[PDB]
C-alpha cells in the first residue's frame, strides 16, 4: 500500500547522518543509532502491514521478580501503537505479575521455536527479563534478521572479541574473522529467521556436547558464529542493550533504550 502525504525534513544527500559512528555494514545492512531513522515514516510502513511483534522472555527461579518492571516499562517504550504479544516462559506461572496492558497488546504465560509463533506474530524479539526499557524501542529494529552489538565490545578489534577460539567447537571463529561481537540476547527477526537461528545453535551445541566441549560463552558463542556466516539484515547499536552502572553514558549514545537493572 502507498504511504499518505507526510511532512518531515528533507534527507540531506550531502550531509552524513552521523560523523562519529558506522551506520551501515559492508553487506549494506543498516546499523540502528538515534538520528538514522525517521520514526513516523517507519511507523506508517509497519502499521499499514498490520504488523504483530512477539516479545519472548525466560523468567526462571529468582528471575520472576524482574517481570513487573520489565513488562511495565515494555508497556511504556516497546512497539507502542503496534500489536504486541509477550510470551513469558517461566517455571512459576502463578508468580507472573498482573500487569495492565494497552489495547492490542497481549500476554501468554508458557510453563517450562513452536509453530504457534508462525500463526501468531510477524516478528520475534528475544530478550532477558532482568532489564528495563528506558526509551523508545520500536519498529526501526524490525527486519528478517538482527543482532545487537555487545555494549562491552562495540569499540573492540576482532582479535579482542571473546569468540570461541578452540577449533574443536562448532562455535570456533579464528583471529582473522569476525564483524562484530553480538550479545547473546536481544536478537530477533521474522519468525522463520529466528527459528532457523535457534535450530542451528541448538544443533551446534549438541554437537559440542557429544564432543565433550562447551563454548566459552555458551549460547552467545554460537550466536556469534551463526551471525558471522548468516549476516543480519540490521544490526542494533548498544543503545538497545546497555549497562549504565558498568559503562556510564558515553557521548556516542544519544539514547539509552533498554538497560540492565541494578
Ligand atoms: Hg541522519
Ligand atoms: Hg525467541
Ligand atoms: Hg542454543
Ligand atoms: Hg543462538
Amino acid at each position: 500500500v502507498s504511504l499518505p502525504r507526510m511532512v518531515y525534513p528533507q534527507p540531506k544527500v550531502l550531509t552524513p547522518c552521523r560523523k562519529d559512528v558506522l551506520v551501515v555494514t559492508p553487506w549494506l545492512a543498516p546499523i540502528v543509532w538515534e538520528g538514522t531513522f525517521n520514526i513516523d515514516i517507519l511507523n506508517e510502513q509497519f502499521r499499514l502491514q498490520n504488523t504483530t511483534i512477539g516479545l519472548t522472555v525466560f523468567a526462571i527461579k529468582k528471575y520472576v521478580a524482574f517481570l513487573k518492571l520489565f513488562l511495565e516499562t515494555a508497556e511504556k517504550h516497546f512497539m507502542v501503537g503496534h500489536r504486541v504479544h509477550y510470551y513469558v516462559f517461566t517455571d512459576q506461572p502463578a508468580a507472573v505479575p498482573r500487569v495492565t496492558l494497552g489495547t492490542g497488546r497481549q500476554l501468554s504465560v508458557l510453563e517450562v521455536c513452536e509453530r504457534r509463533f508462525l500463526s501468531e506474530v510477524d516478528y520475534l524479539v528475544c530478550v532477558d527479563v532482568d532489564m528495563e526499557f528506558r526509551d523508545h524501542v520500536g519498529v526501526e529494529i524490525l527486519t528478517p534478521l538482527f543482532g545487537t552489538l555487545h555494549p562491552s565490545f562495540y569499540g573492540s578489534s576482532r582479535e579482542a572479541f571473546t569468540y570461541e577460539r578452540r577449533p574443536q567447537s562448532q562455535a570456533y571463529i579464528p583471529k582473522d574473522e569476525g564483524d562484530f561481537y553480538y550479545m547473546g540476547t536481544f536478537f530477533g527477526g521474522s519468525v522463520q529467521e529466528v527459528q532457523r537461528l535457534t535450530r542451528a545453535c541448538h544443533q551446534a551445541m549438541m554437537v559440542d556436547q557429544a564432543n565433550g566441549i562447551e563454548a566459552v560463552w555458551h549460547d552467545e558463542s554460537h550466536l556469534n558464529k551463526y551471525l558471522l556466516r548468516h549476516k543480519p539484515t540490521k544490526v542494533l547499536s548498544p543503545e538497545y542493550l546497555w549497562d549504565q552502572q558498568l559503562l556510564g553514558w558515553p557521548a556516542v549514545l544519544r539514547k539509552l533504550r533498554f538497560t540492565a537493572v541494578p
